[PDB]
């Protein structure tokens, strides 16, 4: 029934380091995932490259061009995807990658009803190579795919409790937003997803959750019971 | 007229760090190369992928399958070949990618008579993804790619000027079962097997000092190993 897809920059795979995958940090994950299969929500996934591979900064070089950068994040989401598949298959639980570059040696290629067919049958499936354009975050592909599945809701899992006011690094009077318009998060300093993503869920009445996974059970706790800590633009 | 495959560790790439891609590295080789070229040496190029991901470390703790950790590891070396594309075109080298696992979007496949008709075009071909089956290593995949266009060597570019007995001395010329025998380590026992059953030389030389790949190709001079 409730239906989510939650997005990850790659670096959440990574831990510690900035670098690679972090297997501990992995299987955490995944077992925040398994909660939310076993309370029968659907589960989209989608992973950043950021872990692996950047754009603006292998092309800062100047002999990386634009384009040829984003195939290389687009690969490296699809390295991520395999990676999570994996954890949560070890975990029991049963899986799906829907890459929008085609490796059928790796995974399916992504198809709007075999995509639903997966999740009705109580797959998790992970997106892999976002939307397949170079130009986009993995925030509007996470957006896109987040809409094109019908979604009740997109969380973006980072490593802060929610919307802050400013960094909380960069400041102890640093102030968490509870609940913000799509506007507020159009016009304010503060940032959330990148414009493009918070129009495209603006237009298509898709709410936006922000939350920490660290936190154990918490993932379950926002979806299912709109509980827990978290930041949500509705 | 001499043909030529090059194969680079993952690692190499990386430079100064374990992990990631080091421009200045791929600009370095890209020179290289550019000299073989522009001397008419025909290139092809196997490139590893242990600067991102091995599958042996990835499925430690047995999380990842050892089989689908091979598959990232395959993956990365797509990552690597890219990269290892734009540096070469960048100094105005035609080059293809071709890839042992088919990524339509971004790369062509392995087609065994394509590379070679690349090849006669004066282009350098990266290879990517290995022999496109896991648990075999890059070393296996360049000596497969080297005997499959025919090369009349396989390079193995690494950080030191040859082979050694440790990290006392250097060693100039082996035999093929010298290098199965001893614990000097060239390659893996399949690598060197292909090779000797197929007749083929293997150079181990250093990447980083200039015009030596030229010298070794041309001119059977200049500083390396050879296992023959
Ligand atoms: O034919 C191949 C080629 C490579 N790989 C995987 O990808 C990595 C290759 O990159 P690497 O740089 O490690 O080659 P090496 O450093 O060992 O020379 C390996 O760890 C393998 O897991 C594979 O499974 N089959």
């Amino acid at each position: 029934n409730k239906r989510v897809l939650v997005k990850f920059s790659g670096e959440a795979l990574a831990g510690d380091n900035q670098f690679g995958i972090d297997i501990h940090v992995l299987d955490h994950i995944a077992k925040e995932i398994k909660s939310l299969v076993e309370n029968d929500i659907e589960v989209g996934i989608v992973i950043g490259g950021g872990n692996i591979i950047r754009g603006v900064s292998a092309a800062q070089g100047g002999i990386i061009r634009r384009t040829s950068g984003d195939y290389m994040g687009m690969l490296a989401t699809v390295i991520n995807a395999v990676a999570m598949q994996e954890a949560l298959e070890h975990i029991g639980l049963d899986t799906r990658v829907q890459s929008a570059i085609e490796i059928k040696e790796i995974c399916e290629s992504y198809i709007y009803r075999k995509a639903i067919r997966h999740l009705e049958k109580g797959r998790v499936v992970i997106f892999g190579a976002g939307t397949g354009n170079p130009f986009f975050t993995t925030d509007t592909a996470a957006t896109l795919r987040a809409i094109e599945i019908g979604s009740d809701l997109i969380i973006k899992a980072t490593k802060v409790d929610g919307i802050y006011d400013k960094d909380p690094n960069k400041f102890k009077d640093a102030k968490k937003l509870d609940t913000l318009s799509y506007n507020d998060a159009l016009i304010g300093d503060i940032e959330v997803m990148d414009d493009t993503a918070i129009s495209l869920a603006k237009d298509n009445k898709l709410p936006i959750v922000v939350c920490n996974m660290f936190k154990k059970g918490n993932l379950l706790q926002v979806i299912k019971h709109q509980q827990g800590v978290f930041s949500m633009v509705k």
